[PDB]
C-alpha cells in the first residue's frame, strides 16, 4: 500500500467516480467501484476474470481462456475459482446474477445455455477513497499519473439531468401482477416480487450519473462498473451477506417502507417471515448455536440483523448461496417465488436482484443486493424496478410503487 491524504472539500464518492472516468479516458480499462463502509474501492483493470455460466466456468487471463466443466452447487464452483484468484491478489470483485440462486430450488435446467451466473475478477490495481485518505494498491505509472491529474484539477461539475418518461407499460406489468395475485389467492405462494424495465432513450454518462444519484440516495452499498460490455451503477438498499475474516456472517433483511410502519400488521408479518427465513438458511451454514437476530424489527424501513458464525465445514460462497436470492427480491416461499419469477418476470434478470461482491483473501465477503440500478448492454440503456405482490395488491397501485422506486434514478440521469 501507499497513501495520499484526501483533500478537504472533496467528497469521496465524487472523487472515486471521477477517477473511474479519468482512468477510463487514459487507459481504457474495465473497472468496478464498490462503496463499503466509507471506503470507495476502485478495482481497476482485470488481471484475471472468472466467468461462471450455467454450462461453463471460464478463467480468462491475458487473453487466454481456460474453460471448466462444473457440476453441483454454483457456489462451490465459484468458490473454488475465486479462491485461486485470491492466492495472487488480496481482493476480488464482481457481480452475481439472480440466476445464481436457481440451482438451490432445482430450477437450473430452465436456464438457457450460456446463462451468466457470476462475473468475478481480480484487479490489477486498487484505489481506495475515504474521507481520510486515498490508498493505492499495485498502482502502475499510468495510474499514478492519472491520480495526480485528478488531484490537480478536481472534480467536474455535474451537468443537468435529462428526463425520462416511466409512464408506458410495454411489458404488461399490470397484467402480470394480476396473474400473480390470482395464484396467491389460489395458494401457490404468499409473496412474489415482479419488475419492469424502463428503457432510456439516450445514452448516459455512468460516472456522472452515479455522482448525481449518490447525492440524493443513502444506500447500504453503492457501485459503479464497466465490466465486460456491461455498464452499471447502483445504490444497494440491502446487505445480502457479509462474512468477516473471523467467520462472523451477517445478513440484514428489510421489509419496511411506508409510527404506522412499526405497528402495521401487514408489514410486521411480512418481516417476521423473512427474518425467520433468513435464520433457517443461515442455520444451514452456521456453527451450531451461533445464529441470532441481533437487531429485530427496528425501523431504519423495518430491518433486522442476523448473525452467525460460519461452520468449519462451510465457506463464504455457501453462505451466500444459502441466502440467495434475497427474499426482498424474490418471494415467500422462496422456491415458489423464484419459479413464479421465471414465468412472470422478464428473464434472465441478471444483475437485477442479484448482488455485487467484494471478496478478500482473509475470507471476507461483502455482498450487496442490486436494486435501484441502471444498466447499459449493447446500445440498450435501462432501469429496472419492482414491487412485492401479495393477495391484497392492486396493479395500478403496484405500478406507481415501481414508479416511486424508479424516482431514485430518474431525476439524475446525465446524458452521454
Ligand atoms: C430495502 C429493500 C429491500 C426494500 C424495498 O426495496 C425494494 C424491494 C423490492 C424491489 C425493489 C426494487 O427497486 O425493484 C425495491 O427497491 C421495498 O420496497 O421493500
Amino acid at each position: 500500500s501507499s497513501s495520499i491524504p484526501m483533500p478537504a472539500g472533496v467528497n469521496p464518492a465524487d472523487l472515486a467516480a471521477e477517477l473511474a472516468a479519468v482512468v477510463t479516458e487514459s487507459v481504457d480499462e474495465d473497472y468496478l467501484l464498490y462503496e463499503c463502509d466509507g471506503q470507495w474501492v476502485l478495482a481497476a483493470g482485470v488481471q484475471a476474470m472468472v466467468e461462471l455460466d450455467s454450462d461453463e466456468l471460464r478463467v480468462i487471463r491475458d487473453g487466454v481462456t481456460r474453460r471448466q466443466q462444473w457440476s453441483g452447487r454454483p457456489g462451490a464452483a465459484l468458490g473454488e475459482a475465486v479462491d485461486r484468484l485470491l492466492l495472487e491478489t488480496d481482493q476480488a470483485f464482481g457481480w452475481v446474477a439472480f440466476e445464481f440462486g436457481v440451482h438451490r430450488y432445482g430450477l437450473q435446467q430452465r436456464l438457457a445455455p450460456h446463462t451468466p451466473l457470476a462475473r468475478v475478477f481480480s484487479p490489477r490495481t486498487r484505489i481506495m477513497v475515504s474521507e481520510k485518505e486515498i490508498r493505492l494498491f499495485d498502482a502502475g505509472i499510468r495510474h499514478r499519473e492519472a491520480i495526480d491529474r485528478l488531484l490537480a484539477t478536481g472534480v467536474r461539475e455535474v451537468p443537468q439531468s435529462r428526463s425520462v418518461d416511466v409512464s408506458d407499460d410495454p411489458s404488461g406489468f399490470r397484467r402480470r401482477v394480476a396473474v400473480a395475485v390470482d395464484e396467491i389467492a389460489a395458494g401457490r405462494y404468499h409473496k412474489v416480487i415482479l419488475s419492469r424495465c424502463v428503457e432510456v432513450p439516450f445514452a448516459i454518462d455512468f460516472p456522472l450519473t452515479y455522482r448525481l444519484g449518490r447525492r440524493h440516495n443513502t444506500p447500504v452499498r453503492s457501485f459503479l462498473l464497466q465490466l465486460g460490455g456491461i455498464r452499471a451503477l447502483g445504490y444497494s438498499p440491502e446487505l445480502v451477506t457479509a462474512v468477516r475474516a473471523d467467520g462472523v456472517v451477517i445478513t440484514e433483511p428489510l421489509a419496511g417502507t411506508r409510527d404506522d410502519l412499526e405497528s402495521n400488521s401487514k408489514e410486521i408479518v411480512e418481516h417476521a417471515i423473512s427474518v425467520r427465513s433468513s435464520l433457517e438458511e443461515i442455520t444451514d451454514i452456521a456453527e451450531p448455536g451461533s445464529a441470532a437476530v441481533i437487531d429485530f424489527m427496528t425501523v431504519r424501513h423495518l430491518g433486522s440483523t442476523i448473525r452467525a458464525r460460519l461452520d468449519p465445514s462451510s465457506d463464504r460462497m455457501a453462505a451466500l448461496e444459502a441466502l440467495f436470492p434475497a427474499v426482498t427480491a424474490s418471494g415467500i416461499p422462496k422456491a415458489a417465488g423464484v419459479e413464479a419469477i421465471f414465468r412472470l418476470d422478464e428473464c434472465p434478470r441478471g444483475l437485477y436482484s442479484g448482488a455485487v461482491v467484494m471478496l478478500s483473501a482473509d475470507g471476507g465477503l461483502d455482498a450487496a443486493l442490486t436494486l435501484r440500478a441502471a444498466y447499459q448492454v449493447g446500445g440498450r440503456t435501462w432501469l429496472r424496478a419492482g414491487a412485492g405482490i401479495i393477495e391484497e395488491s392492486e396493479p395500478e397501485r403496484e405500478f406507481e410503487e415501481t414508479c416511486e422506486k424508479l424516482s431514485t434514478l430518474t431525476p439524475y440521469l446525465v446524458a452521454r
